[PDB]
DNA sequence: CATGCATG
DNA sequence: CATGCATG
């Protein structure tokens, strides 16, 4: 149709439109220590005052939304400013290193690119790719298990004097990939039960949807964003490919052939 | 009848736990410009009564609705009563943070007027209360040092004072802001659902349809929607689709009392 | 920045 | 054994 009208048929489907999602059918997640692990509280590397202003936005978004709150941890990671190569563009990376070694693996059972890709028959050629935007953040996390990941920070203007933590899936997080890609799993499985015309591909958070013509795509993509938007994910309208017969999806391009 | 309970788990609080409202930011708290920081001491207690207490602290410590702070603020902490030998409830005296904080207009039903405009022709009721409604909404961090109240205990790790991350109970505008939070969230209902009639008391709620039929479908839909909305309506004393019920200390049956 | 590992 | 760099 235009990019315009998916915007306005589904303004809880986006990102963009819909404010920051959050799984309703998803529990909170209880993070497993190992079992010999303590706590352990590392340090916060000096930060210049130029670097801190300039992440300091990223975590305003964040505490307004409610996804970082204060509190008072044994444990404690390091804030990372990483300011983009020639500019004086910044954004925080929390070096969760130390609480991903004393937190237990979590067997990844994500599906290869390549074979989710390949198994995709010549008879459904219309596709729908999407990303969900912040997706580890629409899946909370246990009160007991919100300690873990802890980190500095200060501003009087927030009423925070000292620690903060996240009430979601941590970026950095060792087991996030694999929780989120089963949770979305789980909350996908009753689409894909009233959707025997389609195909659906998904690979933690990026999702292509498969129909033998445009028409049942268009539809599939209407259910999809109504079905996404209800569960309380939020697609990113900016880079989202809908309805094309040629479509970029994990690294790989496929158009009437592949990559 | 028990399907309630197993086919919709988040509009329960009992299968659906503490509810969060999702449409609903953290909550800012004007105070008025005039105000400033009240520090006012905390009255010491039998240490009988700092026991029928701890639970409760320590309940809502773990559930992450009280958290450490230190802050310019601080309002007593009262050990309530009960018949019993050993029933202390947490009471806070927020009354020099409420004179301190901006009012708001009360948008609130007035109780009676709102079943005064309850058509006859609507005898099938659904009498729902949502169950911890003001800790659905959150408060902002930067208005969280406001309710500070005194918890020195070595046991749990509090050096000083604990606050509420969650909108607290004695919180003057607590009653107005949920009720308006929640009549927005539930006004697409309203429009999807135009001949159902809904009626809202702050966390109380009545779904009144014009057969046994509509109810089911009606409150079908309604627990649907809060538990995707977040809120949390308690099983126990949930009074679905029947002719006679009490809703707002009033008793509904063919004829109101 | 800190640094874990695949890589010669 | 030494080290480039992807990733926290």
């Amino acid at each position: 149709g235009s990019h315009m009208t998916w915007l306005s048929d589904f303004p809880q489907a986006w990102a963009e439109t819909g404010g920051m999602g959050l799984a309703v059918r998803q529990a909170p997640l209880i993070i497993p220590l190992k079992a010999t692990s303590t706590p352990v509280s590392i340090k916060q590397y000096p930060m210049s005052q130029e670097a801190r202003l300039g992440i300091k936005p990223h975590i305003q978004r964040l505490l307004d939304q409610g996804i970082l709150v204060p509190c008072q941890s044994p444990w404690n990671t390091p804030l990372l400013p990483v300011k983009k190569p020639g500019t004086n563009d910044y954004r925080p990376v929390q070096d969760l290193r130390e609480v991903n070694k004393r937190v237990e693996d979590i067997h990844p059972t994500v599906p290869n690119p390549y074979n989710l890709l390949s198994g995709l028959p010549p008879s459904h050629q219309w596709y729908t790719v999407l990303d969900l935007k912040d997706a580890f953040f629409c899946l909370r996390l246990h009160p007991t298990s919100q300690p873990l990941f802890a980190f500095e920070w200060r501003d009087p203007e927030m009423g925070i004097s000292g620690q903060l933590t996240w009430t979601r899936l941590p970026q950095g997080f060792k087991n996030s990939p694999t929780l989120f890609d089963e949770a979305l799993h789980r909350d996908l499985a009753d689409f894909r039960i009233q959707h025997p015309d389609l195909i659906l591909l998904q690979y933690v958070d990026d999702l292509l949807l498969a129909a033998t013509s445009e028409l049942d795509c268009q539809q599939g993509t209407r259910a999809l964003l109504q079905t996404l938007g209800n569960l309380g994910y939020r697609a990113s309208a900016k880079k989202a490919q809908i309805c094309q017969k040629q479509v970029k999806y994990l690294g790989y391009l496929l158009k009437e052939g592949q990559r």
